[PDB]
């Protein structure tokens, strides 16, 4: 697996993720609704920007980003489920935290990979994104009454 | 079809549409690249906001929006295709104009539908969206050297 | 009943309502105090502006808005009660949602009435207000762990 | 008359009207000069925008807007007279109020017309403009010490 | 009388007063309509904020603010009258100046009282409010062609 | 021709010119549509401001500005034609550049005239406007692939 | 008389003038109070800036600006009188207009003088200031129901 | 104690207090994490500013503020404890409320002290700070479901 | 002396003081020119606003402010001298510090006076001004290498 | 070493910004307005790169070139007088070429500073290269070409 | 020493350092007082932000930041001394520059350590902070007339 | 003529902005922060003068110099490499000197364009000179000197 395949894989991942953030944003209920609803708006913007930047980096290294929902589903390792049963706020936030941890570890693989391949720019980009992702994992786990690595 | 089903269909449509806008945004080449590149960012934001407002309206009337790429693919009438053969700027803009016209005509059907069901709010929302889509159809058709309805 | 009497009635209702928003704003306690306190400031501004526009529209059609607390009490259908026994955040929010539902249904009546008398402008105004009120009913009921319209 | 002809007619009307607004802006005298001078600047921008939006709407439905002073004079029903003998602030404001009432009633006819032809977007646009015109008529008639419908 | 009762009394007074400002804002006519209309918006905001700070200060000292129109009418010393006969701009402004003078003198009483009970914070708050009210009395009486305190 | 009549003549010119800018704005088609569409918006604001400043200067020197479309048509040397046969983007831009060169030359005569009459203020004003016009001629001729003085 | 003496004379003049503007600002009474009071704030700032720029220009040409009230009184041709008798709004505005006309004519002498002396920078500065002064003379005379040169 | 010693003591207190605010900011967990996390950012800035202003006031009256952590620990009466065992949101907020009450009462003593020594400026400064502290105590006690003085 | 006479004396003082600030602003030379030049602009604005607020307070309590340079010269205790012999930056700053100390001590006398006359508003106003002056005395004395009270 | 490289890039970046102005002044064609404003943007961005590089060189104890003579004597970027405007595609080709030169030279600087343990200068150059790569994609797309083409 | 302990040690360092910046801010005297006073304000904000970011990073990797002055004193290697004997501006700046060089070198060890442990995020963060610190050392040493590495 | 003058000032202004950067990078002393930011301000202002002059030259049918070589060959402003930082007073003396040179040359351009009937270029140069005179007063005051001294 090389840099282009990793960035394209993350394009698929991030599209599935922003749709998931919309799902939480729309279906959440409970006493933390206002704060976590606005917060999901913030996350949607942030990872939409991550997605645009990953696609633009892929383009800049001569790659071709996935650009259809078909390709995003076919290639993403992030998972999604239709919202049938009502979920508690904690359950939605655990789904979010799980996806954030997936994206963190996959980005770690991308950082190591781009280091071996000598792609310093992509490396730096992935590191910055991971920094934000770690911050979120800490904050949302704090919401869940848990330690970041718990 | 009723109002809830129509709005949900438009949620699917707009997700497919915004990803299509991203496709044009990433893969376009030619002398108009900078202008239409920024223009695609603007359209992405605008129809992202349309989708947000449609989903929020569907929520406010007791509906349940589609919230996965699987559901969007299963329900959208907007057509997507992976970017394989290279396309000219005029060709990408013709795809954009085509989907805008589809959304226009479906929005007209939704306006008549909601006006028949007595949902005044959704009616007004759809009319505002159509106002904007008609403007975009005029402008992009002008870019293509054509009259709006031609 | 005609358009003028309806708008004036809503002047009375909206004054009683903004004062109610102040009651909730001042007397609320519980873990969501900070978020819901700011939220009540927002609602006070929003419905203060709704009240200003209803009065200005009433003036523009040749009407005379109620302009004293006495007239407001005499004509408003929104009910107010002095704050004697402590209420929980959920009790205050249920009162708020109740008044929002009252305003939604009465605004629906005004939309139908103004559409019957051929007052297009007042109709459009009430429809925009109802759009926002429906949004609020969804969000606050979501705060209460309930579906909108439930 | 149909929708296209009506919109074009209002383009001519709005050009004659904005020029009249400039006339009052330039020639007014009296103790309310500073307030009403700035106010005329505001109206000039607002009705310049109405004109731009009416023309863009006309373009979007396949029409061809008038685009010369000759066509405006030949087609406008708004009436203009060169400033000759000095006029009082109340006289100029009466001219403005009269033209505003002309535009109000003609917009009423257009709202009915677009409602008959099923042009929902143009109907909504004209309704918004009429809301603003009604507000202005109330305020300027108040300036003249008169009721909005007096 | 003590500090809590005074602040609550001013809650009632300021609610009756802001509604009065709305009455003047809506019903005014004459050559100064535009300037005094905007000015009334400013006063409504300013004394709305004074009312919010008086209530928040009352809460902060362990008091319970009046929070209904009924309590406001029952306890406020500011007098309100329904708008039946037309009033001139000068009559409305004289009513406004009168209520400002009432508030000035009562605030003077509260400054002396709170200085007597050792409530430094409430004293400082009332003194700032009186500073502004005195400024308003000067300016509006100047509008009336009169000296302040005359 | 003296200074007052020169400024009034330019009031007419600038009114016919801004309407022409609107014509180009509305009827343009082709690949440069978006950039030149916004650019025409900018030019309309700028030359509207020049016109307002010219009229205010005419007022300040004891003049009486033209304030009707009839006066503008009778006195303007700028040429207008209703948009009948379709024109290319280069043709509309060549019309615009032509009118700009007309305004440049007439302003040159106004600068010489005002220097002759000792009108330092109007001289300075016309020089500033001419600076702007010269820049516009350079940029639009560069757009047309032409030298500024070509 | 040379450039330095003229600029220093205008430093004295402008200081006396800004104090006069404060006088009008403080002592004015009448129905135009709010507009003309704020307007005097605007004028105070504008001519304070003229004064700073004249002094900085004098410094830049090797001169030494007056910098005491003593020097301002001893050198200014603008006149001032203590406010003893109450004046009407029109009387204050006539005093202002008179001072503006004095400053206009003296600036005209400075423009001619700096032209003969070849001081283009000071010339341009004085011309810009005069442009504003003419605009004010027109506007304030319009307030007085008079033509600018009347 | 005199004014200088009191102000220096409050410098030490405010440094210990801001560090405590950071402690709560970092270690909080629970469903209100996002709101109270931002809230702690706000308090950290506000009380950082109180500290800066207290120190600058101390400098202005000829005192010498503590300027090392050692002096802060040796002189502060605010008490700090390292975060060891996990604490609930209510436990941390109780610590904050307690420290706020300590600062409130000590500020009361300082207001009396500066009032005795005739230090009007420091008296006023401490009164403003106490107003803010009283507001915070009301709000945070409301968060804990308690009355401000309970 | 009473409150009105004191405030009027301070109007005279502050006019002389702001002109002195302008003198330092124009004539200063040395390595600190840029910093102290901007600093003088800031002080000019600040004490200009002090003078505005003092005059407005004098108006609000029924007084009549001095409004000519003649009256300011006749009544101010602040000393001005024409700039003849060149002065160093330290010397100009010592003049500034001297006048700031004069205003401080006179403001202390006014604070005691107004507190004795029971004018709480003017008392608070003067205390705020003294707070700022004490800060400035600290900073400029620090610039001069001195302790505040030295 | 690192100092020699950064100073070289000061010269390169001064020649480059002057060239950006050259394109800004001499461009003609239907894309004039968009690319004219675009050249303003590029001039700001690489003006800032140049300032930031010089500040880094100073921060590590170096002395930046600060005269046009030193820039000409040291820069590897190439400039040519325009008599003459050239087509828009020609100017964009020149710009893309200089961008690729700066990209590759910056890559050499990243490797150099990595070997020398200058983490800060390494990070700075990586950030600049990220932007330069984006520009190469966009201007190459303008020219109807793939990025690495 | 590992990454968690390194970051915590830097939390202590940055707290002692910001308090030191406050010391310099408060006690500085001399001709450069104003510029360096504001500059110390800026440094305090910047290094406060570095400290907050370091603690948030420590939290994100499963660490527990020091959160008391006692922990800061016991763990910080940055040196502080109470301000007793007066110091010159160059002495305070030399203390500041010294602490900056300490932080630069300790951050260099943290960069090497984090590179060793594979902590790409913390590595990148420390590099950004070190970039800023290197710039500050250059600028402050230039202020002291010294070379950066001198 | 006017075109020759404006193009000469393009060269002058490019040499000047590079010199402003030179002062910005090499200054040391107690006034470092104020004059460092001040040099940022001057670089922006004369950068804009340079752009505006070039745009005027284009607007009158000229072709601006657009390479460092042309700037060196045509500019009357003088530059010297700094090895070497120099005192703050020395850098400010150099700056004031270039400002006076630009002032006098701009005066010649005002007279020239006045004789040639180019009112626009005349007004532009007069505005620039106004600013340059203000700067000469302020920097001369910084040096403890009278403006025309």
């Amino acid at each position: 697996v090389d840099t282009k395949e990793f960035l394209n894989h993350q394009v698929a991942n991030l599209n599935v993720f922003t749709v998931k953030i919309h799902q939480i944003h729309w279906y959440m209920r409970g006493h933390n609704f206002f704060t976590l609803h606005e917060k999901m708006d913030d996350l949607y913007s942030e990872f939409g920007e991550q997605m645009d930047e990953v696609a633009e980096r892929l383009l800049a290294i001569g790659g071709s980003p996935f650009s259809t929902l078909k390709e995003f589903l076919e290639n993403a390792s992030v998972e999604e489920a239709p919202y049938t049963k009502p979920k508690t706020m904690d359950q939605l936030m655990e789904d979010l935290v799980g996806t954030l941890e997936l994206l963190r570890d996959e980005y770690k693989q991308g950082i190591e990979l781009t280091d071996k391949e000598g792609d310093d720019v992509t490396n730096d980009m992935l590191i910055a994104f991971k920094a934000s992702i770690d911050k979120h994992i800490w904050m949302f786990k704090a919401f869940l009454g848990k330690a970041p690595l718990e």
